[PDB]
């Protein structure tokens, strides 16, 4: 499985920081047969963000998406305008879409199915709550969120999809959990697809865990078999840093 | 009061259509003195579409956006970025976002106090459903929602701002309603603006109809008194319709 690592921006940055980002990074990521390297950036930057990254292995993902290919739905953005524009992947079902945009299981799921449909590698993303975690409830919750995301999908498209585990509680907390935690919980999600869409398609997918992954510890998470790369928010926001993140998949 | 046509694309086209668009449209709108033409795009156009419409009297606008700075909340655009990419004007609380995407009173007055605080003209939308509309609620609701809107802004820039009644049962329906009534509802919110801001913001403060507004309707709507422009969804798609709605503001 090859690793993928993704640096998710949020809602940070400026189109000429984001251009300048990308033009230190471009060159120096690792190449695209060893690693998959993704910056999701702003709606905002995408446009731009694509013409620098082209002809590099750098890759440019959006952060969220509708599941529609168009309608009224003001403020929201198409994956077949994102494909258009040349963007890549696209994070779905973040947690704090989940929590304070009405992002539920069903839309997550039609997001997936639309981005399989329309050419885009979606970074799926789910995750327990403290409560959850302190209820032993992280494998249930995990195992449902995972299995409402995939739906309706084929074993081939499960294999491209990519799943990213993230403790809510770790995301920009500065508490990420164990390696051996992550494992065992991404590794009940590789179980879960693995009786949901057979052995094969639970073998090739990549499964990445995310939640305050720095540059010091990365190695650590991807050092695990189950874990496949890592959803990077706070520590993808520098280019130095970035490097570094990126340069661990090797 | 300067009459102001606003096109809302809500999720359509591609980057491409997007600038030929504004290309076509551009220079054939009517003078800024005359008419404020705006165009609310997807955010993925945003930066083309202000570069193709630098040095003309078209006006780009966004279709939504956050109300913080910047932070930790993926898939959002800031009031920063769209003012740094040169957008002026910003449609907030759409009936869309209400519904859909847990936009409520509350985020909306948080952003049209962050758009004043970042130099973006905020076009607030307000509207009652069909039931509140059929259980005589209209005037309550929509008084409700610009009041929440509003609260905390100085009658100077209350001024500036741009509110867009639209019944959401008139929304992309087809069904729009009438000018009396619109006149009725938009004459009732301007009183609520006089009541809170003076009469000096609200005779100011431009009022727009929105649902369901046509090249063929929109001038019984601009005739009214209270009405001062339109926010137009679907006939505001193809640039000869564009280019009508906006003459019609002379």
């Amino acid at each position: 499985r090859k690793p993928i690592i993704a640096g998710n921006w949020k809602m940070n940055g400026t189109l000429a920081e984001a251009v300048q980002f990308v033009e230190d990074v471009k060159g120096h990521v690792p190449p695209a047969d060893e690693v998959i390297s993704v910056v999701c950036a702003p709606f905002l930057f995408l446009d731009r963000l694509v013409q620098a990254a082209d002809g590099t292995d750098l890759k440019i993902g959006a952060q969220t998406m509708h599941f529609a290919d168009q309608g009224a739905y003001t403020g929201e953005v198409s994956p077949v305008m994102l494909k258009d524009l040349g963007v890549t992947y696209v994070i779905l079902g973040h947690s704090e879409r989940r929590q304070m945009f009405a992002e539920t299981d069903e839309t997550v799921n039609k997001k997936v199915l639309a981005a399989f449909t329309r050419g885009l590698i979606p970074i799926i993303c789910c995750g327990e709550s403290l409560e959850e975690r302190e209820a032993g409830q992280t494998n249930a919750v995990v195992a449902s969120q995972v299995e409402k995301a995939l739906a309706g999908l084929t074993p081939e498209q499960v294999k491209q999809a990519v799943i990213a585990y993230e403790p809510i509680w770790a995301i920009g907390t500065g508490k990420s959990s164990t390696p051996e935690d992550a494992n065992s919980v991404c590794g009940h999600i590789r179980s879960v697809v693995s009786r949901l869409f057979g052995p094969e398609a639970a073998e090739a997918i990549r499964i990445q865990y995310g939640g305050s992954v720095k540059p010091d510890n990365i190695r650590d998470f991807l050092a695990q078999q189950q874990i496949d790369g890592a959803l990077v928010g706070g520590a993808s926001l520098e280019p130095a840093s970035f490097l570094q993140l990126v340069e661990a998949g090797r």
